[PDB]
């Protein structure tokens, strides 16, 4: 055990070398066309093992993803599902533009076709691997609040979810870094919780992350505070949301319910 | 000379102590209502000198702003203009949600009412101090391209400009950090340049910032590369934008025109 990783980004594939590239050049017109590769791998699942699967954060290849154990086949299936979803029209229910990947660290690295050497992490099974698109999260959020305003509320929720992602996304190795990446996951999953806040005419002000006093010993718990405010209307109370995250586990967990109160 | 600062964020004010707070409690119903303070200071400009003016990045008070020199009055006027714009309805032409502040470092600090001690920076005159709102930038961008699609293009441009801000915003002290903050400024100002890219169905992939070989000695130049790609449609060329920024000056400058080419 070399520690855990909790990473966000973009899934991709890499041929590693020219021999593997050539193998796939014979199997479709253009193996660099990911649409064609998705089709090929969907028809021939075992060929997925012949690629290097990568996690990419805003153009930086940060990890190679190695499925191992009895659920490797299951994991390859999710890899393909995520690859395919990224290629969908932005209006598709299966569209994917956000991704979470929990993994175990190793001391293994792999060389990409480019010559770059990236660290390998073990993805043992599909649990905790999520793919989202922002529009779908916003629609879920809108369903829980009363209004028209919808266009304004939709754009406010969109801007909130995107801000949280870009403010926090990171390499996902240290405890704090895993906590910040998992904060994004938790914010996405609990999007509707913040909808009344945005609908009330508030917007995110601060994100604060502290080591939590609320967990058992030998946990790795962090308290995350999101505070919302209204810049336009005088003295108005600030709304705080708190949740507690335990990242000691390779599958991080939320501890208790999301708390909220005014200041 | 202790170096330069190039900072982004939110302008605010602070009373420093209870005596100064009380002075303003007698001058309006509620001095914590920034709307009331804007009104008071617009009618009584010299009272602005009695406040601590702050720059705030996502809830962290990062600097106290000290206007000095023969243009201090001019600078206080801009402070007020920025404070007022932040309070406008989001639909107002004068709405402000993004801010750039160039300044000279000092070795002076000031204590805020809360007891926090923050570094003071000197803002000598209004040059290079910009206030934007994203919607207005997007409207400018849309004016230069052909379409309908507008709703889709508007949201794509919005997401781009917001991503760049949250990806890059920082404390703004080191050369690299000033370069990244100024990249945001330059991206905003040159928003229309990226509009064809987004209209073509591409989106930002990577931001890369390197020390530039294209400037004179004793400059502090950085090359910024923004690469755009289309995740949906097969093999399609990537579009690169490059510009060169010199942050040696307290007012950073762009060097040459923005370059663009395909890969
Ligand atoms: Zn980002
Ligand atoms: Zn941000």
């Amino acid at each position: 055990f070399s520690g855990n990783v909790y990473a966000l980004g973009t899934i991709g594939y890499d041929f590693g070398d020219e021999a593997r590239r050539d193998t796939f050049k014979e199997r479709m017109a253009d193996p660099y066309d990911a649409r064609q590769m998705v089709e090929r791998l969907d028809r021939n699942p075992d060929e997925a093992r012949s690629l290097i699967w990568t996690l990419n954060l805003e153009g930086d290849v940060i990890y190679a993803l190695d499925p191992k154990g009895p659920f490797a086949t299951n994991v390859y299936e999710i890899f393909l599902q995520m690859l395919a979803g990224q290629l969908e029209p932005e209006t598709s229910a299966d569209f994917i533009e956000r991704l979470s990947v929990p993994a175990r660290r190793t001391t293994r690295t792999v060389e990409l076709f480019s010559g770059e050497v990236v660290p390998v992490v073990n993805v043992r099974d599909p649990r905790g691997m999520y793919g989202w698109n922002v529009n779908a999260l916003v629609d879920a959020a809108l369903a829980t609040v009363e209004y028209e305003d919808e266009d304004s509320l939709r754009q406010g929720l969109t801007a909130f979810l995107n801000r949280v992602y870009h403010d926090l996304h990171n390499l996902g190795q240290t405890s704090r870094d895993r906590a910040l990446n998992f904060t994004v996951t938790n914010t996405f999953q609990a999007a509707s919780t913040f909808a009344q806040a945005i609908a009330s005419g508030r917007q995110l002000d601060t994100i604060e992350v502290n080591k939590s006093p609320y967990c058992r010993l030998n946990s790795d718990c962090w308290d995350v505070l999101l505070t919302f405010y209204d810049p336009e209307h005088g003295r108005r109370s600030r709304r705080v949301f708190r949740f507690t995250l335990d990242v000691v586990y390779v599958l991080p967990v939320t501890v208790g319910s999301i708390k909220s109160w005014s200041l």
